[PDB]
């Protein structure tokens, strides 16, 4: 007639963190109010070209130069 027991307990616990931390920032369009301060009244756009400029020294010879007169530089 002998004796044994049985009584050794372990359990798990505890979990993880997966907290999410990633938060983007947005802004307005800066380019275009950007330009429009630099316009004058008047955006100078030349009618052969698509191109924008706010100078009307730079346009009037810009368009005399569009022919094929005038030394480059
Ligand atoms: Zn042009």
């Amino acid at each position: 007639m002998g004796h044994h027991h049985h009584h050794h307990s372990h359990m798990p616990n505890g979990k993880l963190k997966c907290d999410v931390c990633g938060m983007v920032c947005i802004g307005p369009n800066v380019l275009m109010v950007h330009k429009r301060s630099h316009t004058g009244e008047r955006p100078f756009h030349c009618n052969q070209c698509g191109a924008s400029f706010t100078q009307k020294g730079n346009l009037l010879r810009h368009i005399k130069l569009h022919s094929g007169e005038k030394p480059f530089k």
